[PDB]
């Protein structure tokens, strides 16, 4: 840090090596079911005395009993989310599990909330999507639906053209904010490797733009000797160049949902808040569902 000067002292976004602090991340080796990497906050987040090197079986609570049914790997059910209790004092979490191509089993834990009961909201949302008669109507209904379901201060459909340039194609926002409707932005604002990642990982939640990243410990995977592939991690810390851009805009929190059409990133539903904001698993899942439905309608509309 300060003690190293002289000449030698002078981005792959999926290899962040760190998470956002609203969750905890465990990496488990499946030969022994022991934690081989964890976010540095994990023991305090989960109210455990220790975490790194611990067998899942010995972790206070029921995480192991809750994940066992999903571990047999042929069952091609992952990624999957489980609800469990961990820690002393005990807390309910939702645990999102997936396997990176190498490096073990990742378990990302957020504090659990209640059941969200939006099925009566969702029936008519689905009818508006399925009957929209043009892309203009579809995307205008999309921003309204998402704003209603998520409550973010601004919701946009950010559409990509053939050269990758961004267009704010639809927008809705709370009274008195600035409108970005119809603004165009260069393709460089969403780099190609981000777009590929957003084809894999269809929802991103940035809770607080100002957060301090929480590093994984150890940083390198003990299984691979490389950084952990965090492409599938919903807690992944986001590129600092992006976080600066958001700070420059005065945005505090974001939710983005991919629109994938014919296997390409067609656009994004992009939501901004002016205070920190988190949407829990059950709501993210509904967002994902809506985005699949929208992409189906876009495919039909385009011919
Ligand atoms: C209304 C205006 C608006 C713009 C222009 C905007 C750009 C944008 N950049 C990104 C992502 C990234 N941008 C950049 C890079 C830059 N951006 C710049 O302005 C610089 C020239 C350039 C270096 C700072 C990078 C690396 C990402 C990936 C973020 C990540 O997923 O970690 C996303 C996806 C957000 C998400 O999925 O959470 C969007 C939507 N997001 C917006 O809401
Ligand atoms: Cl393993
Ligand atoms: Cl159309
Ligand atoms: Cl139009
Ligand atoms: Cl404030």
């Amino acid at each position: 840090r300060s003690m190293v000067a002289g000449h030698a002292s002078g981005e792959e976004i999926h290899l962040a090596g760190s998470i956002q602090p609203h969750g905890a991340l465990l990496v488990v080796s499946e030969h022994d079911h022991r934690v081989i990497q964890a976010s540095a906050n994990a023991a305090e987040f989960l109210n455990l005395g220790s975490v790194l090197g611990v067998p899942l079986a010995e972790i206070d609570g029921d995480l192991l009993i809750k994940i066992l049914p999903h571990l047999d790997p042929t069952a091609e059910g992952m990624p999957v989310a489980v609800r469990c209790r961990i820690g002393n004092p005990s807390t309910e979490y939702c645990g999102l599990m997936h396997r990176p191509p190498e490096g073990g089993l990742i378990i990302e834990l957020e504090r659990a909330g209640p059941s969200i009961d939006l099925s009566g909201t969702l029936a008519p949302a689905l009818e508006r999507i399925r009957t929209a008669g043009s892309l203009r109507a579809l995307c205008d209904d999309t921003v309204l639906l998402f704003q209603q379901c998520t409550g973010y201060d601004r919701v946009m459909v950010y559409r990509f053209d053939e050269q990758g340039h961004g267009l704010v194609f639809s927008e809705c926002h709370v009274p008195g904010l600035e409108s970005y409707f119809g603004n165009r932005y260069p393709s460089s604002t969403v780099p190609q490797m981000a777009r590929q990642l957003y084809v894999r990982q269809r929802v991103r939640v940035l809770v607080d733009v100002t957060y301090q990243p929480v590093p994984l410990e150890p940083r390198l995977s003990p299984l691979t000797g490389r950084d952990l592939d965090m492409s599938g991690c919903f807690l992944r810390s986001m590129s600092p160049c992006h976080l600066q851009y958001l700070k420059d805009m005065g945005v505090r929190a974001t939710l983005a949902v991919s629109l994938v059409v014919g296997g390409k990133l067609w656009g994004l539903v992009v939501c901004h808040h002016y205070l920190p904001r988190f949407i829990r698993f059950e709501l993210r899942a509904i967002c994902k569902r809506l985005a699949e439905r929208i992409a189906t309608r876009i495919t039909a509309l385009e011919s």
